[PDB]
């Protein structure tokens, strides 16, 4: 019969992260038969996503794989996509676990704020100092239950560090770069910046190149494509992330699953080319209670520090 339709939306357009889990899931849909149309908005916001949550609900498509910039904001959307028998899954950001089947995660809150903090202590290297976060929004449900655990653990084994400001880029790299030369600027005796976020991270970068800062530690999370620069000219010395373009192909297969009915049920593992095995774990690894039948979370087997020794190895 007609080939089966899956949405791949992600905050935003234009930014390597989601480009680049776009292609993963567009070659997955390739490998699988599967149509795979990636679209999301321009800047991200609540409207630009439902529109096309609900755009692709009332134009027959089988499921919608969406990075929420909300845990809730979608989930009306989200709620009518379900009733209507529209497999839904989160990647990247979840919503609330009510609102979607599987969240396809690239990580426990416990494990990204420990590779968050790891990284800036390496460079940090002493008891007393200065750091601040520096990401996307207050708001947006991945980044902020990484920076939880991030500021818990510094508080826990880190107490003479201070956490001296928490600002906000909005995916913006306009935004994002003002707000990181008015940290630098603001907080001279700054030891560290710690960016979970895309745009942030380069940001961050970029304006202590600007104001000529020296020995200030800038780690986060970003696209090894964005970032080579940066790490080429000494700003950023490690940064982290995970295979995205990977993340995307995962995606699509737990979506193919959905669409082929096949047991996808906490502990329930499937095959992935490429990849090997997969499983469904519990909601309670992000942190949640909330279970029921046909629905958790699928795990990234890995993730990955970049640094100058390995930068050239990743394409995306
Ligand atoms: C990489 C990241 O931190 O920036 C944009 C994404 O939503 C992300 O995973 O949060």
């Amino acid at each position: 019969g007609s080939a089966e339709r899956i949405a791949f939306i992600p905050k935003l357009v234009g930014v390597g992260f989601f480009t680049s889990g776009g292609n993963g899931a567009q070659e997955a849909g390739k490998a699988l038969g599967i149509d795979v149309t990636y679209d999301g908005p321009t800047e991200p916001s609540v409207s630009g996503q439902v529109q096309l949550v609900n755009n692709f609900v009332n134009q027959g498509y089988d499921a919608i794989i969406v990075s929420a910039v909300s845990p809730d904001g979608l989930c009306p959307a989200l709620k009518r996509a379900m009733q209507r028998g529209v497999k839904i899954l989160t990647w990247d950001s979840d919503t609330k676990p009510e609102c979607r089947s599987y969240y396809i995660n690239q990580g426990t809150p416990k494990q990204l704020g420990s590779m968050l903090v790891e990284m800036a202590a390496h460079q940090v290297d002493k008891e007393k100092a200065k750091v601040a976060f520096f990401y996307s929004s207050p708001t947006v449900t991945d980044q902020n239950q990484w920076v939880k655990e991030a500021k818990a653990k510094i508080s826990q084994e880190h107490p003479g560090w201070e956490i001296v400001t928490t600002q906000f880029g909005y995916n913006d790299a306009t935004k994002s770069l003002q707000t990181a030369e008015g940290i630098i600027k603001a907080y001279p005796d700054l030891d560290a910046i710690i960016a979970p976020d895309a745009n942030a991270l380069p940001a961050a970068a970029q304006a202590a190149e600007n104001l000529k800062r020296n020995n200030l530690a800038i780690v986060g999370f970003s696209t090894p494509n964005v970032m080579r620069p940066y790490v080429q000219r000494g700003t950023v010395k490690e940064f982290g992330l995970w295979d995205v373009v990977q993340q995307g192909k995962i995606s699509v297969y737990v979506a193919n699953a959905l669409l082929k009915n096949m047991p996808m049920n906490v502990g329930d593992s499937l095959d992935i080319p490429g990849i090997g095995k997969v499983t469904v774990s519990p909601n309670s690894e992000q942190g949640y209670h909330y279970e029921a039948k046909g629905n958790g979370i699928v795990l990234l087997p890995e993730r990955v520090i970049f640094n100058k020794d390995n930068i050239d190895k990743y394409d995306f």
